Parts: structure tokens; C-alpha cells; sequence
């Protein structure tokens, strides 16, 4: 609360801990579904279905700009990659079981590297 802070975590080096995360996933092999913008013209269903599109390209120009206020928001922006794939992907397709096997990849690298 006002003038009582709990003691301040190291948060200096979590950009460059995000930047290298994000380059492990964007060299996985199963990346190719997350690597580019999903083409809104091309893919029916998906503009409409999907209400926050996010890709690994998204997420780097973000991360390089500074559009990331924490090492959660960044966090978030990951997670909703796998969970819109989720969503317009059977569980039994190549890109479905792409999307599981990235999400595990991420959560791993995440504790490993910050929990």
C-alpha cells in the first residue's frame, strides 16, 4: 500500500530473457502454423471466429518496440496463440498438435526461466 512495498524482484534483464524465449519457439520445427498473421482473406471463418489474432511475428515486432509493459502481458500474447489455435483447430490435426506441442515447449522455458 502507500509508502509499504514488498522487495523489488530483478526485472532488468526479463526483455532479453523474452527475446530469447521467443527465438526458441520461433526455430521449433512445429512453429510454422504461428510464425505469420493468419491471412484474414484467405482463411474462412477465422476474422469473424477469432477475436484476437496473435502470431509469433506479432509478438517480436511488439517485444522489439516496446510494447510489452511486463514479462506477463508478454506472457498473455504467447498463451493467446495456443489458445486461438484452440479454437479453430481439431485436437487431431497436424496444426492442433502443433499448438499443444509449442504450449508445452513455452510453459517449460517459462518456469525454467523466471518460476
Amino acid at each position: 500500500s502507500m509508502s509499504v512495498k514488498k522487495p523489488k524482484r530483478d526485472d532488468s534483464k526479463d526483455l532479453a530473457l523474452c527475446s530469447m524465449i521467443l527465438t526458441e519457439m520461433e526455430t521449433h520445427e512445429d512453429a510454422w502454423p504461428f510464425l505469420l498473421p493468419v491471412n484474414l482473406k484467405l482463411v474462412p471463418g477465422y476474422k469473424k471466429v477469432i477475436k484476437k489474432p496473435m502470431d509469433f511475428s506479432t509478438i517480436r515486432e511488439k517485444l522489439s518496440s516496446g510494447q510489452y509493459p511486463n514479462l506477463e502481458t508478454f506472457a498473455l500474447d504467447v498463451r493467446l496463440v495456443f489458445d486461438n489455435c484452440e479454437t479453430f483447430n481439431e485436437d487431431d490435426s497436424d496444426i492442433g498438435r502443433a499448438g499443444h506441442n509449442m504450449r508445452k515447449y513455452f510453459e517449460k522455458k517459462w518456469t525454467d526461466t523466471f518460476k
